[PDB]
């Protein structure tokens, strides 16, 4: 029951390690512990009640922490086999996956997924396009990487869907716009585009699996590139990011198409990881 904002970069006048925590039922943000490693364009995703923070810049990082809410503690899990900066994390079927993102050790086409039964990584098919400051989300058993940028030299508006019972990428629909650094999130049925980099972006755009489509919503106030994307309570919540580094959050209501500010984080961050938990 609440939005973890995790690491970034606070670029106003940080690559960071602390963490902060959103109850939308009092409108707060408050410090948790923070994560041993700073991490901007991190990955987070959650998975059997624990937050996952995957990879990110530091040194470019394979490192992953898990963080139980419940003691408020931090904790090292197995590393990633390929260093991953802005990489997409999200979790189906009871694996986390990191897709993509970069390896300053390559802008990577290469996913890995961890099993927490066996603390293990294992790479499984490769998307089609490299794919660094990518978006990811699962609907309906797919997980679809969302634009990014191949340094491999264009932001991308293309979206590749997997398939984890048969092992494959293939391509779906492309969004209007290109963005890279874009958050995505998954509400009623739909995935969210939000923000992004083509021209920082506040416009968001809503995918229909069932039709194939991807259609434009109401934009955000305050572009964001960089941003991190959740959903909690029948809202997106879009999370600091880039225009000035922002601290602002704002708040998407699907049965009105509206955006509306909320409380915001104490520190602005960047490259923001957010997950729900
Ligand atoms: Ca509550
Ligand atoms: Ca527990
Ligand atoms: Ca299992
Ligand atoms: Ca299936």
């Amino acid at each position: 029951g609440r939005i973890y904002a995790v690491g970034g970069y606070d670029g106003s006048p940080t690559h960071l390690n602390s963490v902060e925590a959103y109850d939308p039922e009092t409108d707060e943000w408050s410090f948790v512990a923070p994560m041993t490693t700073p991490r901007s364009g991190v990955g987070v995703a959650v998975l059997n009640g624990r937050i996952y923070a995957v990879g990110g810049y530091d040194t470019h990082l394979n490192s992953v922490e898990a963080y139980d809410p419940e003691t408020d503690e931090w904790s090292f899990v197995a590393p990633m086999t390929t260093p991953r900066s802005g990489v997409g994390v999200a979790v189906l079927n009871g694996r986390i996956y990191a897709v993509g993102g970069y390896d300053g050790s390559t802008h990577l086409n290469s996913v890995e997924a961890y099993d927490p039964e066996t603390d293990e990584w294992s790479f499984v098919a490769p998307m089609t396009t490299p794919r660094s400051g990518v978006g990811v989300a699962v609907l309906n058993g797919r997980i679809y990487a969302v634009g990014g940028y191949d340094g491999s030299h264009t932001h991308l508006n293309s979206v590749e869907a997997y398939d984890p019972e048969t092992d494959e990428w293939s391509f779906v629909a492309p969004m209007t716009t290109p963005r890279s650094g874009v958050g995505v999130a998954v509400l009623n049925g739909r995935i969210y585009a939000v923000g992004g980099y083509d021209t920082h972006l506040n416009s968001v755009e809503a995918y229909d699996p069932e039709t194939d489509e991807w259609s434009f919503v109401a934009p955000m106030t305050t572009p964001r590139s960089g941003v991190g994307v959740a959903v909690l309570n029948g809202r997106i919540y879009a999370v600091g990011g880039y225009d000035t580094h922002l601290n602002s959050v704002e708040a998407y209501d699907p049965e009105t198409d509206e955006w509306s500010f909320v409380a915001p984080m104490t520190t602005p961050r960047s490259g923001v990881g957010v997950a729900v938990l």
